[PDB]
Formats: structure tokens, sequence, C-alpha cells
């Protein structure tokens, strides 16, 4: 391998300068079987590695596991591999009222309530995605017609308190995040995810492309939506090759 | 009669116009306008002289900010209470990036915030993004015209000179926090420096409105007329899109 | 033409001068001027509007600074170019004390910095504190003309809404930060809230230039005076020559 | 499943009130491996749990998956099942010269270099391990007399900047870490990884009892990446039934 | 005279001693001592009382660090030029648990650093965290004393009044940052407040010095708003 | 005792409203030395207090001990007794090379390198000096004759790292104070002490009137060291002010 976590080397890509990453290793041969000659790599800790072909050209299919800090780790060793271009494809709970289940948000930047982030860029320069890519996710929602929803996310380093949830262990939410979900609503902020703001301040911050779409799986306040997510971030890939 | 503290505009006066373009500078609103159809001055208070004018059809202000996000949340502000849900920001604006001469023109997707004005609606977490079909618009408009365009992060400062690393002051003294800082910028993509789009950007994405930036580039610290025009012709063309 | 970026002004301009009133307003700087010897029109260049006069036979200078700490930054380091050292301001305010009432004038000790200008020239932890000398000079120069005067801390904001708890809005709120703001700057003893002083005491304090300020107040939330306020400023530079 | 990560239910767990979590997936099998009548639960995601049985008493073995985001869902999630203890087995590289590759590390408390801990507590509350764990650690390493150092470890959401490394894709750290690891040096840190602070801090805050230990598999002294600690956490837990 | 400049106190004075115990209170410093060997008072200067002591054999030094974060940096920094390496606080506390009564012992593990000085030696996310060896001692020697003991995180205040949530004042106003905030604690399990073991233990723990902290509950704050000492003796003995 | 610390009653103080606070409790009898009629009231913990009468008015001479944290706790329960307004009055060293050992600073407000003032208003707050107290130390200093600098101060928690000094045990300066010093000099700030950013903070913030004198008996830039007396003679300046300027607050 030429990097410490992926167990990957620069050829096992042949090439592929596009990585579409989604956060559950199980997911990653579905979005590859979607391609052309889909080819298991590797499989390490909670990163699980794919290659295929689009339109003739080499995309990576890697997980990233749940939270910026592994996202980091497979962003980076896929950046010293060659890769110039990440596409997200997660899950995400909803906390508008408009935004329902299955729906499709597209991010085109996120609220930064992770610690990685800040490991790239100060809290003051945005976690912004790169143009090119939200323009190819939400032209790629549209071809199929997906109900989408184009916003800011809140990304957070916690599933539970970060995303003010009380039905918890201690039912207790810490002073920073206690009124902090309907503070986001009010602000037209979309979701919470996990991944999101380190994934985009990190790319943004060295020159490496990153969008974000996600199926909606809850609302704050099924089946075909990771379908339809999954279909758009391949669709989107293409047009970014 | 005004309905605002400060601009001197009713909501009649706007006669339902729901978008502003807003330069800076006040001696730019008309210039601005008159690229549109049926120009009138609407009124001039400090910083803040207005403008409307039609667009296919529909109503259109042109409105100036003045220099900084203070004034700019105040102009902003009070369009929105006047019924405007979509701003976009014209100006012009030196680079911090080589590959990126005089006569090009940006287009902003979201800036670091170096002011302080952004932090009075949103925490620092929340990104100073731009709207996508502002962005969008924006972006297209500069094709139409054939224009050299980049597209990413701009830093947003509340100061000219020590925010942007200027040593050449009166003091000749830059505090801690900014010592270094245009290198750090320019090693994370940062395409430029001006000072009003954190708190635009910001009060608008968390407050429901659309706002988006476009600038022309008339000159580079590390290495005018038609690039401004161009900037110009394309917040308007990128209007017409919005309407 | 010029010295400076934004002022218009060279030092040949100045005739010597070392002292500055800075109003917020370029329409207030006229009148300001008239009060003294020998005023007239320096330049005007966006919301810098710049007069010179004459006190006890020594040139004063009378420029505007536009609303906010931005503008206001600009303004005074253009005017330490070219030789300004005091920096006397003026301004009308809106008190936030039940018993500071309108025709009162407010003579400003330092102030809180709710902005973000004045941490471009220090950290948070530098006060933004007023010189004793300009103090001393606009509580005795309003003692002279027996306005009834209140020394001590302003809130100076980056914002005319928000920052002041306005809610008064299009959006009806109040980030977290600053909701129920008002009523814990006034349990501290606050005076009034502005929007330049920060900024202005911070830069000057920090860079070994004097600065002093003034306001009259002609609103209160809890419930002519530009002449007296003005008298008060001329008066005070006459001291400060 | 009763909790929406693990799918696990409270039966799973058959009484068990002690939970071994290491961050490699792959861990959990050899670590169950140790005790008697190990068994497969369940393995989601990052989240690969069994069960074992200790001196008669059951223990779970759960892998968060590395960072302190999906440490904290399996800790909590963990901790709504019944657990109350959590004793870390991890991976570090030290950053003392004198520790030695195969050495095992005990953390007293962590440098919170992470984000999640926030979201259980501000940072002024200290990352600190249980006293009966960190005591039951240490024991258990004297027993086996194993080279063991006791003491402070930094706790990064990254495996790079946060971490002090710069043979990556941009070569480049952030301000706030570019010297950083000299300094924890200087303070007596002992080693990174990206866990412990997340992990110390959530328990610590809500009632639950966290130890941490790991063995160093790279001295950062001498390089970034390299080209025991196991049977002291068996042995600890022993003491904590 | 003095080979530092407030304690009044030169290498000599400590004759080898390595460990000192730090009682906030200067009058306090002449009890401690006397349960010890060949008790001798040093010096006396500001807040700062030293007298030296003998226990097994070894010399120990008892020194008062008033009240606080700055006057304890002042004392643990001196007293480390002249050779100490081992600090042992001993204090008195106000409890905010309802489960630990007046009289209680609390050894601290760690404190949520509501101080600043411990900012001086490394930033927040640093741990205010006690010395391993020195807890085990002050845990240890609990057992062998006698009381009823507390092992958990204590809160640091700068302050006696608002830092404690304490309404009980000239203003009654507690700052946004402590309104609150003493419930806050309370359910994260903090056992008590006190003022000087942030400075003392994160000074301690980032540069090399061992740090212990042990303290006799004197109010029960969710009430109202001599066993330490023989304890941090016995500690002290274990540590030498 | 109406108050925990200070071993206080309001009899004690026969209606003072004002105290000058110096840091050191062995100076407290030298500054009541200074006025009629002095006596003991009471010495508890660094907390040493006396009561003398200036112009025939009670005044109170109560230490505050090093530091934030037990200054905040004397003002406070001096403030319960009555005490309405506050003088310091310090010794100091200076880091402006124009500063001279013998000099007097006084200071309008402070850089707060503190953690107690924190607990009284957020870090926006100025800690900043009520400006009558301000005025009648500038005043008496002139009527003493002094050599007066007034500005700003930079009040630390600590005396070592906090104020840049490198000998030390660990000989090592966190990095948020590296280079500080020098950074405070360019921003004009005149000295270093370590309880003015408490005591300022919390006297702005809740009504109380605050003001801070120091006398400047060592220099942080020059090489030499004033004698065996590096205070006494400035000592004995700077504390004849304070008393001076006591005497136009009553
Ligand atoms: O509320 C939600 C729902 C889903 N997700 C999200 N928050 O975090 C993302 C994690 O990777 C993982 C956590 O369940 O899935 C995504
Ligand atoms: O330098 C290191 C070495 C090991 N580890 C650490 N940093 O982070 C821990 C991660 O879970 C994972 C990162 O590889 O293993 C632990
Ligand atoms: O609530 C309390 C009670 C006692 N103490 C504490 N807080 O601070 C410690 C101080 O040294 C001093 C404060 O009175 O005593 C310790
Ligand atoms: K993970
Ligand atoms: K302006
Ligand atoms: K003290």
């Amino acid at each position: 391998s030429d990097v410490f976590h992926l167990g990957l080397t620069k050829n096992d890509l042949q090439g592929a300068q596009l990585a579409i990453v989604p956060g559950d290793p199980e997911r990653v041969e579905k979005i590859a079987a979607l391609m052309d000659k889909p080819v298991k790599l590797a499989s390490h800790r909670e990163f699980t590695s794919w290659r295929a072909e689009l339109d003739g050209k080499a995309v990576i299919v890697c997980s990233t596991g749940i939270g910026g800090p592994s996202t980091s780790i497979a962003v980076e060793e896929l950046a010293q591999l060659g890769i110039r271009t990440f596409l997200r494809i997660g899950t995400t709970g909803a906390i508008q009222p408009h935004i329902n289940v299955g729906d499709v948000l597209v991010t085109t930047a996120s609220v930064r309530l992770d610690g990685a982030s800040l490991h790239f860029a100060p809290m003051e320069f945005p976690a912004v995605a790169d143009f090119a890519c939200t323009t190819a996710l939400v032209e790629a929602a549209k071809s199929i017609g997906a109900t989408t929803h184009v916003g800011v996310t809140a990304s957070s380093d916690t599933f539970y308190p970060g995303q003010e949830r009380y039905d918890t262990y201690s039912g207790r939410v810490v002073r920073r995040f206690k009124g902090s979900m309907e503070e986001w609503q009010a602000m037209g902020v979309m979701n919470y995810e996990m991944e999101s703001a380190t994934l985009l301040t990190m790319c943004a911050s060295q020159g490496l492309r990153a969008g974000m779409v996600a199926g909606v799986i809850v609302n704050r306040t099924m089946k075909q939506t990771e379908s339809h997510a999954v279909k758009i971030v391949v669709e989107a890939a293409r047009r970014l090759l």
C-alpha cells in the first residue's frame, strides 16, 4: 500500500481522479455495481474501496466511516493517490417541516459543528462545496426529477447531543446545543449529518473539489430514497469526469 | 414619509421590486440603473443612494451599501423590510492569486468571515455562503459575455489595512491574528479580499434571503473601465435571470 | 491630489493640523467646521467629507467616518498618515439607562467591543479605552456649558439592529449571542449604543493616537441636541491643541 | 434492535455492564477470543460487537471506528443498553523520544483536540479518566510486567494535520497546529490518538466510568508513520467487574 | 536572603525538601507542620507563610498559596525553583452533590478550569489533571486515616462569588456565562467548588511537576451557600 | 463579621465609603499611617484591614492579596459593607524604555490577561477605570510632584509566563504569551501588574468606582535594577498620591 489506512496503491486507481464517498462500507459495492467493471480494491477498518468505470473513465468508491475524523483520513489518502474530486452521498435527518422523507438535499455549505474542519482552516473559513460539483448534483437531480432542496446543512460531530436529541442515556444536552435545532431551523438550515463540514472545509482549503448530496431518512419535526440519491451522485460523477 | 430609519424609502417607492443590485459606492448606482429601463432616482441619505429601474417589465432596485459590513447590514435589512428578497453585490476588487489578472471576473461562492457584523446574524460556524441560484446566474451571465471567470472563496475583512495584511501604514504593525494571514488564505485558494460579502452573505443565508456576488479584477498585489463595465453587465444580466 | 488611498487629501491640505473631529455623517462636517475660524472645504470621496478650520490659530480637521468600524478604520488610518494624532468623535445616540434622558450628553471612557474591526488592531483582551486628556477636555467642556453629562461605558455594535437587540426587523429574530444582551449591558451600567467607538478607541489606544468621544442623547430605548454636543466637541478640541 | 446503530438488544448483553472498546472492528474478535464463551453479536458500519465472559460475568467487546463521532455513537448506545464502564484499547503514536514501539500507555486525561467532547462538556471540563479504571489498567500492566507509561494523551480529530504530520497531499499544517507537537512534547504529553478526548469527556460528564490504554505503533520523534496492551485491558476488566 | 522573589526562601532553607504541602491559608501552615517532626518556621511574606518539617527522615515544606490561581502560581513556581517536584494541595471546599456530606474528604482527579492562570501554562484543551501517584497516595492515605471519601472532578473558580453562582452579593447579578452553571456542573458529576486546583494541576501537569489535591467539605451548596490534614500528611509520606 | 472572609462589620467602617486597596497586607499599616487616627480592624488570610480618617472622614485600607481571585473577594465584601469607591495602589515593572524607575503610572484601563474579570463581564467589556478616580489620581500626582504616565496596563494572572518571563523552572512560555511583551510594548502598554483587570472590570460592571496608581520600581527593558530599596522612595511617592487622591473622592 502507498497509504497507511486505505491499503491502496496508485496503480489500484488506474488513473481515477474522482471518488464517490459514502459513509457506510456496506454501501460501497452497491454504488460501484451501478457502474461498469466494478472491482473490489480493499477493506480495512471502516474503509472499503472499490473501483469502477463511468463512460470509460476509472472512478473510486470509498467509504469514510461516520464522522469528520475518519472522513479526513479517507479523503487525504485518496488525494495522495490522485483523487481531486470527491462526491459524498449520505443519509440525513431533515429539520424543516416542508422537507419530506425520501427527498434529496444538495448542500451548498455546512454549519461547522465538527472539530476536524478546524484542523484544516480556522472557523472563519466557509465549509463550502465546489461550484462544479454542486451544479452537477443539482442538474442530475433535475434529470431524474427528484424533489430536491439546495442549501445549508448542519454538520455535527455527534448523532445525539449535537443534533439536540434528548432521547438518550443522560437526557441532557450541553448548553451550547440546548435550543440549537430551533436556531438552525429559523436560519434555514435543511438538515443534520456528520461528515460534510470536514469534507467541504478540507477540500475547499486544499484545492480539491467536493460536493455533497443526501437522501432524507427522517424528519426531525425509505427504500427508494437511497436509490434516488445514489443514482443522482453517479450521474453527477459522469458530468465531473 | 419613509418606512425605514436610514434609506428614506417607502414600500411604494419600490413598485413591487423584489430584487436589488447593491454596489458599495453611491456614485455607481445611477450608472448601473442606466443599463435598465425607466431609471429613476429614489433617495439619497448617508451612503445609501437608491434608484429604481425596470428589467423585462419588472421593477428592480439599485442601492449602495457604503463601505463595510455595518453599513451593508443596514441597507440590506431595510431593503428586506421594503420587500427585497434577492440581493446581488457588484464590486471591483484586487486579487491575491497570481493566476488572476486584471480584467478577470470573480464570482464568490462563500466568504471567509473576517468581519464582525456577520456574527450578529449567525455564529461563526455558519457558512457565509452565496445563494445557489444567484451564483449560477452570475456564472452563466459571465459566460454569455465571454468573461474570464474565477469562482471560489473570497476573504471579507472589516479593515482595508491590517485585515488584508497591509504594512504600509501609520504603525507599520499587523496584529498577531493577521500576521502571515495573506499567505495562509493564498494557500487555501482564496481569490481576493473585499469588505462587505461576509456580512451580506451571512445575513442573507441565515434569514431566507438570496444573495450573490460578482466583482471585476482591477488590481493584483502579488503582481479598470472595461473590467467594471463587464462586471456591471454581468450583474444586470444575472438579475434578469432571477426576476 | 492625494497622499492617501481614500480621503483625497495631501499633508499640505492639513496645514499642520494634528487634531481631527470625526462625526459619522458627512452632512455634519460643515456644521462643526462652521463653529471654528476660517472654515474651508477640503474633499469629499465616498462617506469621507473633510473640512479644515482653525482654533486659537492652529489648524483643525473635521472629517466624517461613515457608519461603522470598517469605514472609520479607513478614515482614522489615513488621517494618521497625514499627521493627525488626536481624534474626537462626535455622535448622536440612544441611551439604554432609564435615567439617561434625551438632551443629555454622554462622554465615553471606554467601549464594549461588539465590533469586528477593533480585533484587526488588538486582541479582545485589550481595552477600547479613550485617551485621558481627550476625555478630560470633553467632560470639562460639557461642564463649562452646563450640559447634563454622563461619563462611562458605551456598547459599540457592528449592527444597528440585532447587535442592539432590536426585534422590529425583517426576521424578528436575534442570534443567541445577542438575545438578552441589552438587559445585561444595562445591569452592567453601559450608557448607550452606537457603532464606531470600539473601532476608533481600540485602534487609537493601540497605536499611540489619542481618542475621545462625546454624543448627544436624542432618544431613549427605555421610554438642538446636535448643537450642544457639537459645541462641546469644539470647545474640547480647543483645549487639546 | 434497541438502538439505532449497533444492532443490539439489552438481551444480547446478558447483563454485561462493562465494554472493551477497540477502534478497529477487526480487533474485536481477537480481544473476545482471550475470554470465555466468545460469541459474535453484530456487525454494522464500523461497529462490530462480540460478547464474552470473564470470571463468570458477561463482557462486551465493541469497536468504535476511528474518531470521536463514531466513538460517541458506540458509547451512547452501549450506555443505553446498560454498559456503565468503558475501557478503550487503542494504538498510538508516541511523541516522547524514549517511548518504545510496543510500550503500553495508560491515559490519565486527554488534550481535547477533538470536536465531539464539546458536545458533552465545555472545553474547561477535563477529559479525565475514571480513577478505578485507570488504577485497574496500571495494576494490570504491573502484574504482567509490561513497559508502561502513565500520563496525558493528545487526542486529535485528525490523523494528519492535528498530529502535525507534514507528509501529506498539501504538506501544510494550519496555524493552530504548526509547532503543536513540540508544545505537547514540552508539556510532557506522551502520545497522540483520536478517540480518548471524546470517550473520557462524554463518560466523565455523564456518570460513566472510562479507562484508556494503547500500544505504541510509531514514535513521532523519528517518523510520521511506521514502516500486550490487549492482555492488560482484559486483565484490567477482570478487576472492574 | 532569598533565592526567589516572593517567598523569601533560599535553596538552603529547604534542606533538600522535594515535596511541599500547599494549603491556601497562611494561618494553617504552622498547624500542618506541627503534625510532623522538627517543625521550623522559615518565612512569612504577603500570603506566603512557609515552614519546614521532617517526615520519615526527609525534609518537607509547608507553604501557603493564598487564595486563587495567581498567588498559587507564584508559590508553586518559586518552590519548584528551589527544588520542589511534588505538590499536595490541602484545602476547604463546598460540595455541590446532595450525597456528599460536610466533613467528607474529596480527592480531585482533575478540575474544571474556571480560572485564568491555567491558560498561562497550557491552552484550554489541556486537562487540569492530577498526578496519578499523588492521587493514589491520597486515596490510600484516606483509607489509612479513615474518612468518607469521594474521588472525582472539581470545579476550580477564579471567584468565590459569581463563578460559584453565588447570589448573596452586592449586585445580585451573575454574568451570563455562570447563570445556571452550578446545576450544569452538578449534572456532569462535579463534586465541589474551590479556587486553586485548576491552576495548580494544570501548571504542574504541563511542566513535569507532580501534583495532588485533597479537601475537606465545609459546606454543601445544595443546602446552603481534621481528616483532610491527616490525610495529606500521610499521602506525603507515601510520596517521599 | 458581616462578611465571609474579611472579618469586618458595617460598624467597623464608621460610614466609610472609600477603600484604598494595596496588594500586600504588610503595606496596609504603612498606607494607613499617612492618615489620621489609624486603627487595625482585622487580619484574616491575605486580608489585612485598617480604618483611618482623611479630612475627618472614615476611610478603609484593605489588602487584596496577589491576583484577581483574592481581589474579587476583598472588593465584593467591602462593597457589601458599604464601600463604593476603590483605589488600588501598587508597585510595578514598566515595559516602555521611556518610563523610568521612580515614575508614577495611572491606569485608564487594563488588558485583561486574567480570569476573574470574565466572572463579571464578557471579554468585550472594557476593564476601564472610573473617570473621577482617574482624575483624582492624576491631580494628586501633580500635587505631589511626580513624573506621571497615564495609559493602559497589562493585568496578568501570573507573574511569570503571562509577563513573558523565561527565567523560570521550565524556561518555557505557552504559545499565547510567546512574543506577547513586544506586542504590548508596540501597543503602548505601560506596565504589567496582577490585579487591575479584575478590579476595574468588576467595579465598572457593578456601579462601583475604581482607580489604579502604581510606583515604578523597575524596568523590564533596562539592565540596572534599583538597590535594596527599589520601592521605598518610589513606593512612598505612589502611596502619598493615592492618599491625596482619596481626599478628592470623599
Ligand atoms: O441524523 C442523521 C441521520 C443520518 N446520518 C447523519 N445524521 O450522520 C450521518 C452519519 O454518517 C450516519 C449516522 O447515522 O448517517 C448519517
Ligand atoms: O498516530 C496514530 C497512530 C494510531 N492511532 C492514532 N494516531 O489514532 C488512532 C486511530 O483510531 C487510528 C489511526 O490510525 O489508530 C490510532
Ligand atoms: O466555596 C469554597 C469554599 C472554600 N474554598 C473555595 N470555595 O475556594 C478556596 C479558597 O482558597 C478559599 C475560599 O474561601 O477556601 C477554599
Ligand atoms: K469512524
Ligand atoms: K460606511
Ligand atoms: K491571593
